[PDB]
């Protein structure tokens, strides 16, 4: 019954250091874990999967987009990409446009995202409307702010997973997690595998 | 030493506690009120600056505790949407706030008809009002600004959120305010949650 899973993918640095290796090695094992979690969600009928890594990261996704598209995956980047270079912004817009019509798993990749930023960008929009005389203070309600925060078109976030041992949201989704199950595991992101993902889905199923 | 200035607690488990012992709901609420007094005293004696309680006619007959709070030098505040509350419910709240506002010990915030989303929304409305008066430009609105308009912005940031009763969600409780907070869930039911359980959450925040 779990429709939308968000993951705070923490522990790449600590994993690398445990393996006696440099940071980049953790990243490469992190990316393999990303692919495994994406495959697992698409195989198990999850509607939306939202991943928060806790420009270089987005660039690496770029070469995977053709393969996501074949898999009927809809890709979106959420977060403030407005100071990214224009070449990268255009590559992001093209990948989103390429997959926007896909009807399988929606994969949201947070890039320079903050939950408070997300709320503020939606408040800014309402503020522009009030100034234009197009809305009244008294008309702003939860429903309306909801319509201006990221992911408002998707199933509500049902489950948030944080790997890596910390017990904090760290300014990932805030508005969107009002009623979500929160599942924290000490497993580090590169080790987080199908069995760990299923274990989290069980916690939800028990709720 | 523990390092929390501000602890918030989702106090769940009262109903389950009373059921476990074949008692009706009201006996749980009552054990739960005893557990509130205990948590309040414990916070006041362990140098916490602020304790924010979300209970998950509660507020009413609770007037009857305001004199006792005042005698413990606790500053009382109600957060939440009380604007559609009964005549004078609103007045007795205001006088309770006024009476204790000079207190210098623990600040105790009691959520009454509170939701985290509503909290953000009221702050957004204060901001929209100022835009409409021509006082505020949309592009001056940043996080620091909205932060100044949500409940409790003048108190230390929330360091730690405790939720008793075994569920692992926020259930709409502080959403903006808990962006950086430690989250601590215990299966202990609210009426059983005692000083050593509170110590255990604080020491967990200190170690983590
Ligand atoms: C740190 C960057 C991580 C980038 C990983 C992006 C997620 C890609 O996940 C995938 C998941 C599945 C597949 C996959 O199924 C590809 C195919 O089925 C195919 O090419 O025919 C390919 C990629
Ligand atoms: C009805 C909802 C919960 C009721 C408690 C509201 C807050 C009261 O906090 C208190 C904290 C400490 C004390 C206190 O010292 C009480 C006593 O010595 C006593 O009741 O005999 C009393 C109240």
């Amino acid at each position: 019954g779990c429709r939308h899973v968000a993951i705070i993918m923490d522990g790449n640095g600590r994993w690398a250091k445990k393996q006696g290796k440099i940071r980049a090695f953790g990243h490469k094992a992190g990316a393999k874990s990303v692919r495994r979690a994406v495959s697992f969600a698409a195989n198990n009928g999850i509607e939306a999967l939202t991943l928060y890594a806790f420009e270089l990261f987005v660039w690496a996704l770029d070469s995977e987009v053709k393969s996501l598209h074949r898999h009927n995956v809809r890709l979106r980047i959420i977060g403030d990409t407005s100071r990214f270079n224009s070449r990268l912004q255009e590559r992001i817009r093209k990948s989103e446009a390429l997959t926007a019509g896909n009807t399988g798993l929606t994969l949201n990749i947070a890039a320079n995202y903050g939950g408070r930023w997300d709320i503020v960008q939606g408040v800014r929009q309402l503020a522009e409307k009030v100034q234009q005389g197009n809305l009244q203070p008294d008309q702003i309600d939860e429903e309306m702010l909801n319509q201006h925060v990221c992911m408002h078109e998707l199933a509500p976030v049902d489950l948030v997973i944080r790997t890596g041992g910390e017990h904090r949201i760290s300014n990932f989704l805030l508005w969107q997690i009002a009623y979500a199950e929160l599942y924290f595991t000490d497993v580090l992101w590169p080790d987080f595998d199908e069995q760990d993902f299923e274990g989290a889905l069980n916690a939800f199923a028990n709720r």
